[PDB]
């Protein structure tokens, strides 16, 4: 299968993350990519080629105007008001709050904001888009008939919601595929996240659409970063109704539990009529995971992968998180070598 | 007058305030209160008292039971997770999100934020309390006949809203204050509130209350903290409706201008039959303020204090903001001289 893989993913290199009441090095890094991509290659996936470039025809499609504007130039906004940090959100618009958009780069940024531990920084704009075109010409490949393919996004997408950015997230990488699937002809796609996370931005860009089912399995939001989405109870609303599948499972759980959600989000998706599955794959579900709570090991991934591609229909594999340690790796490409096996 | 003034607002010595991308020393630090209260017993305010204890019967009145339960224990809790840093909230409840309350500390301090700028520090709590005593006891003289008080609050407080916390404000005294001159025999209190920035605490707390009439004046929240409420289209609801006046106003005020929008909230304020009026006093509209963009000079808050005193009708007046400038007491103390001239 082939790879696509941008080196601009390394324009974004922030020096800063809120992380534990400390600002930090981030552990959204571009280390990240250079682990994965040797590994993929050391596990024979050496097909890799850089995406073309891309405008903006898709991503609007799922993406807010008035937020991708913001993003465009939030960095020089920032700068240009005095601050010495990178660009941090402070104020949100939380309960109870008026729902009117700030003129000013302070009151901006919290609009436009999930969560305050992702900063911006020189070049995140230019790294998300390069992330979004991986994504749009993997989705091409499985267009034109190719059962598989490796999206090798960084920075990653699945926190980045309609009009939002935080987790680590910009440009909701996974939704731009499902939607560029869509624009070549699909009627319905459903989107797979894998990632330990909730994937609240996904589920936000199409909760209410009824061309696309998410199906996420997950650290129980009770108790787990994003905090604010995820229960079992949202199943979708409107032309949504009946296309989102959450599946919050608890501190330790191991391949024997969260396969069996796996099953029973892949059922769903059958019956939903997928033509093609975009898997959100971040593999901080691995049990030595600096962040998260879930207890994979390495040889599970391969059965993850093999599990998600007896579906039988067409994957795009769309790379979310997994952090800490160059295992990130292994894991990503067991992933590879379960759907190519 | 009397001034009610704890020492135990020492307890509140924060670290870190997260500003500009980076964690600084706080703004609303200790040396505030010390200032303020040189300057007022150097203008011949030299009756200062410390307030009696007191519980929560009357802020339960005003304050959500479970946001006052987080706050009393959110440092234990958030040393015990071994975060290393002080308790800074990332993730926030912002558009589309649960309602759910996470379980866990990290969900819990943003479920219960508004702002991210304002860390929890051991002693916040404590601090709080006695800051909330202050404001009690002040109410309570106003009760018993004195037509003039000062609590000299530190923490502040408006910012605090029904169950969130941010702006550097735990618990509203302000709030309280009007609480408690409502249970002592009141059946229509205002607050009105002169600091830069909008009582967005404040105006949450009795938006839908009818016995409390909140007016504002502070800088266009379009483009000034708190960001995202304090619009003068905000005029209540229910059975509060009509009891939200906001006045917002832009770069470069002086007192001419501002001074019309306080004879107007004074207006509102009598039609409105306010047996008392508790002033949120910030002098963070100052020319010199660090944060701010109004430009009242230092013989504008005596006028200030003459016309609100005019009202012919008993005056709390509550220390909220006004920062890095030595002139901050100076100018607490002409808000009172013109109160008590
Ligand atoms: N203490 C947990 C901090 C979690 N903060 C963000 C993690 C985002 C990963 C996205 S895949
Ligand atoms: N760049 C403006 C930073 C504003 N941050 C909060 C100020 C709170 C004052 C409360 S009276
Ligand atoms: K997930
Ligand atoms: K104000
Ligand atoms: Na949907
Ligand atoms: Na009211
Ligand atoms: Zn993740
Ligand atoms: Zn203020």
């Amino acid at each position: 299968m082939r790879v696509i893989f941008s080196e601009d993913h390394k324009l974004r290199n922030a020096k800063t993350e809120l992380y534990g009441g400390e600002l930090v090095p981030p552990f959204e890094a571009p280390f990240r990519a250079e682990w994965i991509l040797a590994a993929v290659k050391e596990a024979g996936f050496d097909d890799v080629v850089a995406p073309a470039r891309h405008g903006l025809e898709t991503v609007l499609k799922v993406h807010d105007a008035g937020y991708l504007n913001f993003l465009e130039t939030a960095w020089d906004r920032w700068k240009a008001a005095g601050y010495k940090g990178e660009a941090i959100a402070t104020s949100f618009p939380v309960r109870r709050t008026s729902p009117r958009i700030p003129t000013d780069i302070e009151g901006q940024i919290g609009y436009y904001c999930n969560a305050a531990e992702t900063a911006i920084s020189p070049g995140t704009w230019e790294a998300a888009l390069s992330s979004m075109a991986s994504a749009i010409d993997g989705a091409d490949l499985i267009a034109a008939g190719h059962k598989a393919a490796f999206s090798l996004c960084r920075p990653p997408g699945h926190h980045a919601g309609i009009d939002m950015f935080g987790g680590y997230c910009f440009i909701n990488n996974a939704a731009v595929a499902a939607q560029r699937l869509l624009d070549k002809g699909a009627k319905k796609i459903a989107i797979l996240d894998v990632d330990f996370h909730h994937g609240n931005g996904t589920q936000d860009i199409f909760y209410e659409r009824g061309d696309v089912f998410f199906a996420s399995l997950h650290g129980d939001p009770a108790e787990a970063f994003p905090h604010f989405l995820g229960y079992a109870e949202e199943t979708g609303k409107g032309a949504g109704a009946g296309t989102t599948a959450n599946y919050p499972m608890g501190r330790g759980t191991p391949y024997s539990v969260w396969g069996e959600a796996l099953t029973d989000s892949l059922k769903r998706i059958a019956a939903f009529g997928a033509e093609a599955i975009v898997v959100s794959l971040g593999v901080d579900t691995f049990e030595q995971d600096p962040i998260s709570f879930f207890k994979l090991t390495s040889p599970d991934y391969i059965t993850m992968g093999r599990t998600i591609a007896a579906s039988g229909v067409p994957l795009l594999v769309v790379m979310e998180g997994g952090y800490g340690v160059p295992e990130i790796g292994l894991n990503v490409a067991n992933v590879l070598k379960g759907v190519a096996g």
